[PDB]
Formats: C-alpha cells, sequence, structure tokens
C-alpha cells in the first residue's frame, strides 16, 4: 500500500526550496569575504548587511511556507499548493536579489512573495474548513432537535 | 484509502502557530515604522529591540515546536499533543505581549511556552519508546537464549 | 491499517535534532548570564559572539535538514537518510562546541555538516528522480510515435 504518488509535488517544490535556500546561505558567505566582514560579525558596509538581512528573512519564513505548503497541499489541492510554492519561492528568488542591489529592488517581489504565501495560507484554511466544518455542523443540528 | 482524519488537528494547529508567527512578523514590520528603525538596520530603541527580538526567538523554537508536535501527534496522541500544541502557542503569543512592553513581562509566558513544549517531547519520547523498545527487548531476550 | 513502521527512525533522528537545537539555546542562555551580556542585546565579549553565532546557524539549517531527511527518508531509503541525519547532527554538535571555544575550531565540524547534508540532498533528488523519470520518459517517447 502506497501513498508517495499523492505527495511527490509538495516534496519537490520542499526540495526547489531547500536549494534555494542554501543558495542564500552561500551567496551571503560569499558577501562575507567580499567586504571583508569576518565572523562572527554580522555588521558592515551597507551592502553586506543587506545581502545578510535578504538570508535571515527568508529563512524566518521558510517554516511557515513549509508547513502551509504540506497543509494546503494535504487538505486542498496537490498541484495548486505545489503551484502557488512555485511562485512563492520564485518571488522570494528575486527578493534575494533585488535586496542585495537596492533595499527598494527587494519590494516587488517581496509583494510577490506575500501574496502567494497568503494564497497558500487561505487554501490550507479552506481544506481545514471542508473536513471540519460538515462534522460538526451536522453535531450542531443535534442539540437543536429534541421534538 | 484515507488518512487525513488522523492528522487534522496537528495540521489546525500547524496553521495556527503559521498565523501566530505571521502576527509577530507583521508588529515587528509596524514597529520599524514606528522608531524609526530603517530596513536593514535591526537596531533602535530599547523597545524596537525588545520587540525584534521576541520575533526572532520565537521564529527560533517554532521548527522545534512543529517537529515534536507531529512526532508526539503521530506516535502518542494526537488531541493531547494538539492540546500542548494551543498551550504553547498561546504562551507564545503571551510571551510576544509582555516582551514588547517590558523585559521582565515577557517571562512568566516563556516559563509556559517551555513547559509546554517540554511536555510535547516526552510524549514524543514516550511514543518512539513503545514503538521501539518491545522489538528491541524481544530481540534482547534472543541472544540469552541458548539453553 | 499502519504507516508509523516506515517513518519511526526519521521521527528519531528529527527528536534528536530537536534535542540538539535545546541544548544549544541553552549553552546560548548560559553563555547569556557569564560575560555578562544582557537581553536582547546579542553583542558583547567576542566569546559571547561566538556563541550566540553557532547557535544561529544551526537554527537556520535545521528546517533544511529536516526538510530533506523526510524527503531523503520517504522517496530513497528511510536507514540511509536517518543515517546521515546522524552525522549531520554530530557534525553540528562539534560545530556548536569547536565554535565557542575558537572560530577556526568550527570549520572541520562544519565541513562535516556541509557533507552530511548535500548527501541527504542527493538522495532527496535521486529518489525524486525515480519517482518522476520513468512516467515522463514513458510519455515522451509518445510523442515521438506517430508511425
Ligand atoms: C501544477 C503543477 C506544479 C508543478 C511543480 C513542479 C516543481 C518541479 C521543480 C523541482
Ligand atoms: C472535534 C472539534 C475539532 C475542533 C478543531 C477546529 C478546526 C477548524 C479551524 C479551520
Ligand atoms: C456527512 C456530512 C454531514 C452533514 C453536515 C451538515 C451540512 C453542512 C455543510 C454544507
Ligand atoms: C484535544 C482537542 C484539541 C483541540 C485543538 C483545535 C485547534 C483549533 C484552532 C485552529
Ligand atoms: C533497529 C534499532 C533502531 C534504533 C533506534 C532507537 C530509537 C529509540 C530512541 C527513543
Ligand atoms: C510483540 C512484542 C514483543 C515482546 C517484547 C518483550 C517485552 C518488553 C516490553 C514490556
Ligand atoms: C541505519 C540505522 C540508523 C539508526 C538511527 C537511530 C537514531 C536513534 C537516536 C534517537
Ligand atoms: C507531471 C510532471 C511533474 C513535474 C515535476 C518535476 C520533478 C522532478 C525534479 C527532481
Ligand atoms: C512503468 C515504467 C514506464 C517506462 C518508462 C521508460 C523507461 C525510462 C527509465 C529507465
Amino acid at each position: 500500500h502506497h501513498h508517495k504518488d499523492e505527495v511527490a509535488l509538495l516534496a519537490t517544490v520542499t526540495l526547489v526550496g531547500v536549494l534555494l535556500q542554501a543558495y542564500f546561505s552561500l551567496q551571503v558567505i560569499s558577501a562575507r569575504r567580499a567586504f571583508h566582514v569576518s565572523p562572527p560579525l554580522t555588521s558592515g558596509p551597507p551592502e553586506f548587511e543587506r545581502v545578510f538581512r535578504a538570508q535571515v528573512n527568508c529563512s524566518e519564513y521558510f517554516p511557515l511556507f513549509l508547513a502551509t505548503l504540506w497543509v494546503a497541499g494535504i487538505f486542498f489541492h496537490e498541484g495548486a499548493a505545489a503551484l502557488c510554492g512555485l511562485f512563492y519561492l520564485f518571488a522570494r528568488l528575486r527578493y534575494f536579489q533585488g535586496y542585495a542591489r537596492s533595499a527598494q529592488l527587494r519590494l516587488t517581489p517581496l509583494y510577490a512573495s506575500a501574496r502567494a504565501l497568503w494564497l497558500l495560507v487561505a487554501m490550507a484554511a479552506l481544506g481545514l474548513l471542508v473536513h471540519f466544518l460538515p462534522g460538526t455542523l451536522r453535531t450542531a443540528l443535534f442539540r437543536w432537535l429534541q421534538m
């Protein structure tokens, strides 16, 4: 009895996310030398700081992204969840690249990343509603019945 | 063959966690303007720093929380795991709100968050013991037998 | 119908990871008092800073580690994935301990942690290829056929 098929896209986007994230980490450790900010200092020129911060922000949002990706993907629709997952990751790639150049050039891909993410949350929320709402409405309609 | 039912609570608490976390992120980006700490600076008045740090700390503990939530929930008991999950998230909400006002007002909800979390770990540990201990004790009692 | 058996190792390593991570957090909060860096300050002597940073770095990589652990473990091989998982965690334990003493003494276990992690990624990638490649090659060989 196999359950890999219903989940392979979610897992593949998850892996994209892992790679994207590793990339950022490596872009940080390359800016590190080039500034020449030394560990454990994480402050330097305003450019290295911009890069460091992009990485931190992504790395903060990454578990929220994974969490909802799996919940939307399991309770709503795998391919739809996988789809926002890609837009999101893509938006976060543009985000990291804008930021590195300019603080202002980070915002369009941030705005794009925020949309994709909030979409994932709604789908997750809707999928949980479906699962939970009927059984509970069914039982609500038992208290008032009684005839 | 469906497996959504045994997992829906875990997923729902997970989603609460995601929302709670997003909230913190937004409370940070609102304090940001109001201090008027500008990106990528994350240092400012001692109040903005308190808020920034609450967010970081939660965001650090959030995957540990998710990890154990799923392990306790799958190997010990879904509703019990879901239950600490809520206390924990709740404690972390009080934590973020105390911290913002006062560093000292963060501690009671931190202490509460630490309890809920350590509970989750024990349950996870106990559920893994159940799963693993018999099969291994069974096989231990094979070496010394032999008659 | 039960699915706990194919997953118990992954979950157990995950739990090791959670404990390891908690340990770091506690080692940080012990260095905190001992420096005597006070919250929310995260800057101090160059030794407390080294410890703080080890923790941050691990805590950054921890979801990537979990993500791939589960993907490698489900799509490639549970015991192999669980195995790198241990080397990795071990390497990250040596990493945190080297760092605390010396910035230079952090690197061998970092290099070891990076290997274990990249291994996990390959296995995850290979397991996804297996799953996805045939069905897609099969369908590729449909366009050009046609006779």
